[PDB]
């Protein structure tokens, strides 16, 4: 695993003066998947880009990566964010690499200890204001205009750039790009930059062909299948909870240059698919990662994939980075006595 | 997959279905300081094993037990046990394609077994005791075809001690020290054994001398003696009676290395420390082998200008508990750019 910005430093916005803030991030897994039985009755291969194999859980640390080490690059004393998931968790592990500061503000009373756990281990700075959510995102804004302080958001250039090289580990793997790459979609960022990594291999011309984008968001959280903001935006698939993409035009764009679709998926599809990679193909995955794997279930039962082709799915997080989901009251059968044939019954061996 | 990688130097032939996750190939962090290491030139390395397909080291092991359970036709493989073995288990006997068995007493945070149950796995829960769960696993494994794939199982040793291969590759030999943590012991006997095979392929132009390190109140090895009552914040090292046993003391005393103790304060220190100082997340007895750094470092136990590796054991996303009750999320502050510069200590 080398540091993901040397890997790819010729086609990354560093120089010899960019300090490498890295935690050996990328260079992830692409399992190639069992199934499922849609698929394979028709040819159709899916490999799986296991994203929550990263350093903080999420893909998110491709582009944190990048960002931080052009932050530090510029001087900066801290980043920030006002995001309470994945990003805040990145940023805040990547700032304590780095030696400077990630601050995340947020309305006060808004997030739980457990959401932002991860990145207070880290040291992240995080300060609730008595305010609402434009509050924070505002104060945010004058923090990086008054001290020396980065804006690691969503349309943070370097973010955008790193998360490309996740095309590159695709194309180096395969030998080319494939037919079709699936993706979940909140603020966008990550379709946008996944096509952008596309064209720029294709440039190079280690891509011989451009892949179709399938960006799948859940139905209750679908601003860019509806093309119109989502003011109540609501689904378990937390990492996509979404109703105004914050790289609106580039997920567009990726959509129409790549000849490919933003579509939506149902919590149960979503559950479903969630499922059936656990179970079926033995990768835990966040549900909003899920949303890739069920977009592709939609798209078989729609016959809308053609046959020998191949499929690359970006399973953006681990599941462990939500075990409320993975919880439910399981209702396992009641405890047998303390014998073997009771035991052997109870695994249901007999 | 990492079998295939290490082919030659495993129990495996072109009859064995590989059963991968694309373990392995784990990062081998260089870690900035601490500064007591800086100090005396003494380099340190974090193999990120959190970064494995379940979270744990353990998938090295699994994913060749399994694939060697399945060559002989295993219709499900089985633990007495909850945490990481359970879930590593469950992920490849899905994969698999097979039945992944938890035997445990009666009486169950479902936090302890959920990432197990999400992959499907049968939990049976006994009317009897810690022992009485194992006595009925192991009599379980021996009667029906069902594989036991505990720290003693030899494929889930030979499998772990690739972490050494990869470990020697990259540095591109063995490093001075290799440090992790010790519950039933089985990763210190496999490290051990990772280092004499690739020692005598040449690979390692060098032996580690291995140091292991255990809560004190669970640290049997340390005390030369059984521990009834096992006690540490750390749970995936909270063992009394390590299954590994002489292995482990083999490992120390063949590598001239040790077995030393560090309490739940200096494993919280130390956990703390990699988070906010490197940035790396792991769970808390993962922490224990940073912890044991710390100790050797400040006792002057550490030669200066050495190469020092940890297995960092598990990832932080793990235990969420630990990770809750370390954090702490400071009062509201007014909504005014100085208030927001003084509390982000601007
Ligand atoms: C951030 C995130 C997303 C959404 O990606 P965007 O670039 O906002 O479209 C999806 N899944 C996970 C796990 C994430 O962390
Ligand atoms: C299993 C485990 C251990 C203990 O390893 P032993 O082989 O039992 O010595 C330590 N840390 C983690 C994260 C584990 O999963």
């Amino acid at each position: 695993r080398p540091p993901l910005i040397e890997r790819y430093r010729n086609l990354l916005p560093v120089s010899e003066k960019t300090p490498v803030i890295s935690l050996l991030e990328g260079s992830t897994p692409l399992i190639p998947l069992k199934g499922p039985e849609e698929a394979r009755k028709k040819g159709i291969r899916l490999y799986a880009k296991y994203e929550g194999l990263n350093p903080t859980g999420s893909f998110k640390d491709r582009g944190m990566t990048l960002a931080v080490s052009k932050a530090v690059e510029g001087g900066a004393q801290a980043v920030a964010c006002a995001s309470t998931g994945n990003t805040a968790a990145s940023a805040a592990a990547y700032a304590a690499r780095a030696g400077i500061l990630a601050i995340v503000v947020l309305p006060a009373g808004y997030v739980a200890l457990g959401k932002v756990a991860q990145s207070l281990v880290h040291g992240a700075r995080i300060v609730q204001v008595e305010g609402n959510f434009d509050d924070a995102l505002r104060l945010t804004q004058k923090l990086t205009e008054a001290f020396p302080v980065a804006l690691v958001n969503s349309v943070n250039p370097h973010r955008l750039e790193g998360q490309k090289t996740l095309a590159f580990e695709v194309v180096d793997e395969l030998g080319d790009a494939p037919h079709y790459h699936a993706l979940p979609v909140g603020n966008a960022g990550n379709i946008t930059a996944h096509w952008m990594g596309y064209k720029a291999y294709h440039a190079l011309g280690k891509a011989k062909r451009l892949p179709r984008m399938l960006g799948f968001q859940a139905a209750g959280a679908a601003p860019l299948v509806l093309g119109r903001p989502v003011e109540r935006p609501e689904t378990l698939a937390t990492a996509i909870r979404i109703g105004n993409p914050a790289s609106w035009q580039g997920a567009v764009r990726a959509k129409e240059e790549s000849g490919g679709v933003i579509e939506a998926v149902t919590d149960e599809e979503i559950l479903f698919a969630y499922r059936y990679l656990a179970r079926e193909e033995g990768i835990f995955c966040e549900p909003a990662s899920a949303a890739a794997m069920a977009g592709v279930f939609k798209l078989l039962r729609e016959g809308r994939l053609e046959p020998e082709s191949t499929v690359v799915l970006t399973l953006t997080g681990h599941g462990l980075k939500d075990p409320a989901t993975a919880e439910r009251v399981a209702e396992l059968p009641p405890p047998v006595p303390a014998r073997l044939e009771a035991v052997a019954a109870a695994a249901g061996l007999l």
